[PDB]
């Protein structure tokens, strides 16, 4: 008796998941063809389970799958998605991590902290210098794009179509026949300019990432160019809407709980815990898909070979059986274990950097605008998967 696109699920699906988690552990949705599990440790299991994966083709053709090949009309997005690690298993998911990782270091991220720090301190001073505006279009957006082209090594003076490149290429995952077309159209940009960089770059070595990245090597294993363009976007892709997310839903969860915004206000050193509590209380990440690539179990419900699980990050962020009156926002929460950033071999590379940029914005906030106040009720995007308003209405 579920439906997704319920408008009072959209606005507060936590009830909803409650339901779930108590009707049982695993169920099987008609609509989606999807297994949905809701529990926190089913949903850890799940992630580090050998038998599951974000894709199968290493292991079976998709007729051998039971599945239908996707059309060859948008061959340049699935090549640019398909050598990304987001969508790799192992073994060739474990090579580009460990060459990647080789680049995209903790030295790295300490690194950024500077250049994160100012760009924060500067937005919240001319959002505070207007003496308001949209939390999400002035503070939240322009953060985590600017980071990711800092480590890339990129131009303010061609850091512009970025934004729109990320936007249609994701549009793919969200498909009108339109939507197709701009995503291979700016896979094909994207990857063309990524492309000149790689080599102007071989040619002229920088400090920056997609140097490290034509550097980096093991055994005398190395990244293709492919490898290389295909990592650059999954930085920009994955580092943006999820960062930007967590930011707006921290501080609209904060306006709807001033008894914690006045907390966090009267002690700054909550920041790290609050940024961890906001993300498990409304992560913008609620739904991550695996196919089944061998027959599994749970709770002696046999899960076929072929099938798709949706774990529900949400339901499990919020489960009673891990975290004391999970409904309740308390920045002083103890025991937070949230799986927001996942498990097993996907777990955010990101995290660290993800972490900092969110404190950055934080802290600026409460530094510099102190007296922030929610002008009006903002607006909820229509959106189970990926959760977040339009945009978030503020004055000094
Ligand atoms: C609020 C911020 C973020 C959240 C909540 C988040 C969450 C996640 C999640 C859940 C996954 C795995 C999905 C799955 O298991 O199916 C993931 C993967 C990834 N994230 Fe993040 N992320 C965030 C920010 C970032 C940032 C800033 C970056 C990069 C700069 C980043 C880079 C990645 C990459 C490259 C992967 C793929 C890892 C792999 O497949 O081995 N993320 N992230």
């Amino acid at each position: 008796a579920f439906d997704p696109w319920d408008p009072a699920f959209l606005a507060d699906p936590y009830p909803a998941y409650a339901d779930l988690r108590a009707k049982g552990r695993v169920h099987y949705y008609e609509p989606t063809n999807q297994w949905l599990v809701p529990h926190h440790a089913d949903v850890s299991a799940l992630l580090r389970d050998r038998r599951l994966g974000r894709a199968y083709q290493h292991r079976y053709t998709h007729e051998d799958f039971g599945r239908t090949a996707p059309p060859a009309e948008h061959e340049p997005f699935h090549t640019l998605n398909d050598h990304g690690m987001l969508d790799l298993e192992p073994p060739d998911h474990t090579r580009i991590r460990r060459l990647v990782s080789k680049a995209f270091t903790p030295r790295t991220v300490e690194q950024l902290k500077p250049y994160v720090a100012k760009l924060a301190g500067e937005l919240v001073d001319r959002l505070v210098a207007a003496g308001g505006g949209d939390l999400l279009a002035d503070v939240a957006e322009p953060l985590p794009v600017a980071v990711i082209a800092e480590m890339l090594g990129i131009p303010e003076s061609d850091r512009a179509p970025l934004r729109p490149w990320s936007a249609d290429i994701c549009g793919m995952y969200e498909p009108p026949k339109d939507v197709a077309a701009k995503a291979v159209r700016a896979s094909v940009e994207f990857s063309d300019y990524l492309r000149e960089l790689i080599a102007e770059r071989r040619k002229e070595p920088g400090d920056d990432l997609i140097s490290g990245l034509i550097a980096a090597h093991d055994e005398g294993d190395r990244l293709t160019e492919q490898e290389m363009i295909s990592t650059c976007v999954l930085l920009l892709n994955a580092g943006h809407e999820a960062t930007v997310n967590a930011t707006v839903n921290g501080w609209y969860a904060l306006f709807r709980n001033p008894d914690q915004l006045a907390a966090l206000r009267a002690d700054h050193s909550l920041v790290p815990a609050a940024v961890e509590e906001l993300m498990r209380y409304d992560t913008p990440l609620q739904l991550f898909e695996r196919w089944v690539l061998d027959e599994i179990e749970i709770d002696g419900t046999t899960v076929p070979r072929g099938a798709e699980i949706a774990m529900l990050f949400g339901s499990a962020n919020h489960d009673p059986e891990v975290f004391r009156n999970p409904e309740k926002l308390d920045l002083t929460r103890e025991d937070n274990p949230h799986i927001s950033f996942s498990a097993g071999i996907h777990y955010c590379i990101g995290a660290p950097l993800a972490r900092i940029e969110l404190a950055a914005s934080m802290t600026a906030l409460l530094e510099k605008a102190p007296t922030l106040g929610l002008v009006a009720e903002p607006k909820r995007k229509p959106n189970f998967v990926i959760r977040g308003l339009e945009g978030l209405s503020v004055a000094v």
